[PDB]
C-alpha cells in the first residue's frame, strides 16, 4: 500500500524520521511486510480541510485490492489517526484519511 | 469532496488565502456544505501541462460518487476555470481538472 | 495521461527540465501526442520507499482507459524506470511506477 501525507504545518514542525516511524507503524497496523510499505510526506502547503485553514493533514491510502476492505479500513483509519494525532501534535479532528484504488504498481528491477 | 491543486507557479505568485476562497468557491459551486470541503494546495512544482512547461495548474477533483456525474462535472469544471484563471492570472488553457474516485474517507473522532 | 513524479531528492538534485523531457519521453513511449501528456515533479519530499528512506522516487501514471492496459503498462514502465534511472541517478529498485484510474478531464477554454 501507499501512503500520501499533506499538511499544512510548516518543514519545521513536522517530525524527522515520520515517514520512516510511518512507514513502521502502517506496516504494523495493516499486517503486511514493510518492504511492500509506501509513505510520502508534503508540508508546508496551503490546506483547507472540513471548510478550515487550522493546522491539519490529509492521508491517501492507496491500494489495489478493493473487495471486502470497508471494515478493516475503519479499523485501520483508527490505529492512523491515533498514530498521526501524536506525531503532528493535531486533533483527529484536523486528520482525515481517504482510501483511493489502484490498477497496478511495479517496481523497477 | 478533495480539490488538490498543483501549480509551476512560485509560491509568491499563488495568492495567500487562495485555499479558503477556493473551498468557499466549491462550497457553492458543488453545492456541498463547506464543512465537507477540502482543498490541498502545491505550488513552486515543476510542470508540463499538454507538453508545454508555460505556467499553469492541475486541479484534481476526487469523491465517492460516481453515478451520473458526467454532465455537473462539466459545469462545475466551467466555474472552477473561471475561479482559477482570476486567481491565478492564468488562461483557461493552461488549466486542466481532472476527476478521480475514491473509495472512502473518515475523518477523525 | 498524467505523470506526477514524487522524490525525496533535494530539489538541486533533481535535472532542470527533467519535467519536459519526462514529458517528451512520455509522448514517445507511450505513443501519445505531446499535448495529450502531463507532467508534475514534486521533489524535497520525505518518503519511504519499499520499507527503506533511501533517496527514491514514486512515478504515478493516471489515464482513463482501464481495459486491456496490463501488458502495455508493464512495456512501458520498464522504459520509464530507464529514463528516470538516468535522470535521477537512482538504482532502479528504488523507483517505484503505479498505475491510477480517472473519470475525466477538460481542459479549460
Amino acid at each position: 500500500p501507499f501512503l500520501e501525507l499533506d499538511t499544512n504545518l510548516p518543514a519545521n514542525r513536522v517530525p524527522a524520521g515520520l515517514e520512516k516511524r510511518l512507514c513502521a507503524a502502517a506496516a504494523s497496523i495493516l499486517g503486511k511486510p514493510a518492504d511492500r510499505v509506501n509513505v510520502t510526506v508534503r508540508p508546508g502547503l496551503a490546506m483547507a480541510l472540513s471548510g478550515s485553514t487550522e493546522p491539519c493533514a490529509q492521508l491517501s491510502i492507496s491500494s489495489i485490492g478493493v473487495v471486502g476492505t470497508a471494515e478493516d479500513n475503519r479499523s485501520h483509519s483508527a490505529h492512523f489517526f491515533e498514530f498521526l494525532t501524536k506525531e503532528l501534535a493535531l486533533g483527529q479532528d484536523r486528520i482525515l484519511i481517504r482510501f483511493a484504488p489502484l490498477e497496478s504498481w511495479q517496481i523497477g528491477k
